[PDB]
């Protein structure tokens, strides 16, 4: 169960992560049962961020099973996101503590540049003009990248990355001068309808781990997630993987990844599925049946977050 990498900084991240995001619908109190749940069935990888406006249940979540013996603040591995609102380098530290002033925890693990393209500062996660649209902001992403360095000097995140960079954007960083720390991850989206080799194949090289989001096809929440995408737990190849193992499409999904060099998410609220999901260690695939899983690659992006579509920023307009 309890594997890790070693990233690019000397800090270990479990191969295994919690996905603790719920469509708008979903009430807050159940982040705080999901995460709680999540850590008793072996998780030790929890993923939040300041979007996710749960990070109070979570942070409850976390620090109740330290109160109760169960794990070490050590033990736990918790992430969060420096949001698109908070991307001038002066809101960098403000976003960061606010986050951990909601947590009530004096550190995170992982402190992630969210997305690359930024919107006007203030209250409003996604701010709109009174036609209703987005209000982008003008930032330097180097300079963003500086004041996250300064969150790592402060001791205020362990480690520090990037989420939904492509690979100009990873370059712009690791190419910058004075560079004091590297991305130890690009957090992006990662299944075997998407399953990012190009991408995948250029972190390895800049040694910056790729930590895979929506790896069980995604949350599929209406408007972000086109309803008439393929479902991928509904794969053949995966379902006949999982009957052939005794194991579940879903788990097919999460263990492709962890044998091809992928720290993987894996969401649920649903202690049933939290407790199954866990099983990925349990079992392995053979070098013909991941062969098999990198010929489901279809092209299908769930998450194009394309209302951010537009600035230069934009990630995914290019082949990678
Ligand atoms: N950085 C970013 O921009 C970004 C973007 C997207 C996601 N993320 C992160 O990555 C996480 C995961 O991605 P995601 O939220 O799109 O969801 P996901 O992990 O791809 O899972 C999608 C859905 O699968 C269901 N599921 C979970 N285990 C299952 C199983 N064993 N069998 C069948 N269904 C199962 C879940 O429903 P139930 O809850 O009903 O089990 C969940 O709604 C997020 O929560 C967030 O932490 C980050
Ligand atoms: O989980 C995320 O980070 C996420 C971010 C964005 Cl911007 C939008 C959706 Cl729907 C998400 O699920
Ligand atoms: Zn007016």
């Amino acid at each position: 169960k309890y594997q890790c990498v070693k990233l690019n900084d000397g800090h270990f991240m479990p191969v295994l992560g919690f996905g603790t995001y719920a469509p708008a619908e979903v009430p807050k109190s159940k982040a705080l049962e999901a995460t709680k749940l999540a850590i008793e069935a072996g998780f030790r990888h929890i993923d939040s961020a300041h979007l996710y406006n749960n990070e109070e249940q979570v942070g409850l979540a976390i620090r109740s099973k330290i109160a109760d013996g169960s794990v070490k603040r050590e033990d736990i591995f918790y992430t969060s996101k420096l949001w698109c609102n908070s991307h001038r380098p002066e809101l960098v530290r403000p976003a960061l503590e606010r986050s951990l002033k909601n947590l009530q925890l004096d550190y995170v693990d992982l402190y992630l540049i969210h997305f690359p393209v930024s919107v006007k500062p203030g209250e409003e996660v996604i701010p709109k003009d009174e036609n209703g649209k987005i209000l982008f902001d003008t930032v330097d992403l180097c300079a963003t990248w500086e004041a996250v360095e300064k969150c790592k000097d402060a001791g205020l995140a362990k480690s520090i990355g990037v989420s939904n960079f492509n690979r100009r954007q990873l370059e712009m960083i690791l190419n910058k001068p004075g560079l004091k720390y590297k991305p130890v991850c690009n957090q992006v989206e990662c299944h075997p309808y998407f399953n990012q080799r190009k991408l995948l194949d250029f972190c390895k090289s800049k040694d910056i781990v790729l930590v895979a989001y929506s790896a069980l096809g995604s949350h599929r929440e209406e408007p972000w997630v086109d309803p008439n995408s393929p479902v991928l737990l509904e794969d053949p190849v995966l379902c006949a993987l999982a009957k052939k193992h005794k194991r579940t499409p879903a788990l097919i999904a999460l263990r492709y990844q962890l044998q091809r060099g992928v720290v993987v998410l894996a969401k649920s609220y649903n202690e049933q599925r939290i407790r199954q999901n866990v099983q990925v260690f349990e079992f392995q695939l053979t070098s013909e049946e991941m062969k098999a899983i990198d010929g489901l690659n279809r092209n299908v992006r769930y998450l194009t977050l394309d209302i951010f579509a537009g600035p230069p920023n934009y990630p995914f307009s290019d082949e990678y």
